[PDB]
């Protein structure tokens, strides 16, 4: 295949005529950086009061209706996307059109006063709902040819082995491992149930780091691996449809599923899947559910090998239970209380439900145990060896199906295998057809690595893109297989010292549950 290289073309972002500028940078032999700037801030798009997204256009009628009880005016906006029926995912109620966010938010609080906080709205911008839009957009690109490069894409986890704490921004990552260029990776923990001053945060899905297997998979999504080809290069594959087994055995052959390592909150599963029993065992994401039978391995990786997993989903009832096992595979302790230690080399487990009484008939000393963990892609094992790292996220982007393909993957408009809870057009609507920060993977014809992150929902800065505009650009820049990585707050690149994403929460840069960083 020859050689990749940028595009000339226009972008395939808004109409076709918008002006755009695109650098090049080479950071080192096989490695380059490229930013795109594209589009313009466009009068037709505009703030406005968001009094909510509602399922039906009767089902706003009686808050539409109430608020001009209210003397309020009000505006139905229709979803810019659909089921995969092709039915309309629902409907904003709005009011007024401005030209900045602060008029649209003295609205909002006339709207609260008057209503006496019965209304309490927020504020929209138009141009981050998923329709036709002039942007602008900044874009931010690094590729990696393995060919050429002695620099090495590397996993990075928070603070090397500090799953569970308070995650690691790109920039903290970059300095710590002094990488040339970095992005966010996939996704992780991020619910904070309990109010701390941060969420816990751990990658989530199939997670490995130079063959050790750091997360379970969270059920039908992708992926990217890397691995060393029979050259010794770095090779980048998006694969499809990741599976893990961790299967904990006694000396008699009575086995238990662990269901994941390393996960803050015992019982509780964001984005619901394999290890998730109530109310369905398939993807959801950003659903949460639950596995009151629960049981995690934590280990060294686990905030430093300090402490183990102190949290347990508030709905559970019943009794916990942790064993303590050493680096021969002998228990050394069980008892009723989460959070102990591992062991050097060794590892904690924690159950709930019938895993806790599991554990808890194996609490003698000295009682011996045995995990196996095997890893496979749409069914194809992968070795669990050194010198392999993967990272889960999704969608896969290079389909021809996008929607549906998605939708199998876990990112759908309806909760999968849940009794038409099973509406999700609300999330759908904000979380695929609208417009958000993105962090994206592919690899080109050639195999040369493509890391994209966008910048979202700032409409004077960048707008973000829908699921299907990322893909879009994936194949415009040449990705022949491309995935979603995780976006929103999340999504960051830096070059060097120099933060060139625009982190789209408040708060500023998010610290996330693990990094891409391309080490000299």
């Amino acid at each position: 295949a020859q050689r990749w290289a940028m595009p000339g073309t226009e972008l395939p972002l808004g109409p076709q005529g918008l002006a755009q500028s695109v650098s090049t940078q080479t950071l080192a032999a096989g490695v380059a950086y490229y930013q795109i700037k594209r589009g313009a801030a466009s009068a037709a798009d505009f703030w406005t009061v968001n009094l909510g997204f509602y399922a039906t256009q009767a089902a706003a009628q009686a808050d539409a209706a109430n608020l001009a009880a209210a003397g309020f005016a009000t505006r139905v906006d229709a979803s810019a996307g659909t089921d995969l029926q092709g039915k309309v995912l629902g409907y904003w109620l709005s009011a007024g059109r401005y030209a900045t966010q602060a008029e649209a938010t003295a609205a909002a609080a006339r709207i609260a006063q008057a209503t006496q906080n019965r209304y309490k709205p927020g504020t929209r911008h138009t141009s981050l709902a998923g329709a036709p839009t002039t942007g602008p957009w900044i874009v931010n690109v690094l590729a990696i040819d393995p060919s050429r490069a002695g620099a090495a894409l590397s996993l990075a986890l928070p603070g090397g082995n500090d799953l569970g704490a308070g995650g690691e921004t790109v920039s903290a990552a970059r300095a710590r491992v002094n990488a040339l260029a970095g992005v966010n990776g996939g996704f992780f923990t991020n619910i904070n149930p309990f109010g701390a001053p941060l969420p816990p945060r751990s990658p989530v899905g199939a997670t490995v780091v130079d063959g050790r297997l750091v997360a379970a998979a969270i059920g039908r999504r992708p992926g990217l691996l890397l691995a060393r080809d029979a050259n010794g290069r770095q090779r980048a594959t998006v694969v499809r449809n990741l599976a893990t087994a961790i299967t904990l055995t006694d000396a008699q052959g009575r086995a238990i599923a662990v269901q994941t390592l390393n996960r803050p909150i015992l019982g509780t599963v964001v984005n619901c899947g394999a290890q998730a029993r109530t109310p369905t065992s398939e993807p959801a994401q950003d659903t949460v559910c639950t596995n009151y039978d629960d049981l995690v391995m934590y280990d060294s990786l686990y905030l430093r090998g300090g402490a183990s997993n102190t949290l347990v989903d508030a709905g559970y009832q019943g009794a916990r239970y942790e064993l303590v096992v050493d680096a021969n595979g002998a228990v050394v302790a069980g008892h009723a209380t989460l959070g102990a230690p591992p062991p050097p080399n060794g590892y904690v487990l924690q159950g709930l439900g019938a895993s806790a009484a599991w554990l808890q008939a194996h609490a003698t000393p000295g009682t011996r145990l045995a995990v196996s963990r095997r890893l496979s892609a749409d069914g194809a094992d992968l070795a669990l060896a050194s010198g392999t790292s993967l990272v889960e996220a999704g969608p896969t982007l290079s389909v021809p199906n996008l929607a549906q393909s998605a939708a199998q993957e876990g990112f759908a408009p309806t909760v999968g295998g849940v009794d038409a809870a099973a509406a999700n057009g609300n999330w759908y609507n904000g979380w695929y057809v609208a417009r958000n920060g993105r962090t994206a993977a592919g690899v080109a014809a050639d195999g040369t690595i493509l890391l994209v992150e966008i910048d979202g929902r700032q409409p004077t800065l960048s707008v973000g893109t829908s699921i299907p505009e990322t893909a879009a650009v994936m194949a415009w820049l040449g990705a022949t297989s491309a995935v979603n990585l995780d976006g929103g707050g999340s999504s960051n690149m830096v070059v060097g010292g120099k933060m060139v994403g625009h982190p789209s929460d408040a708060v500023g840069e998010r610290g996330v549950g693990d990094t891409l960083m391309l080490l000299p």
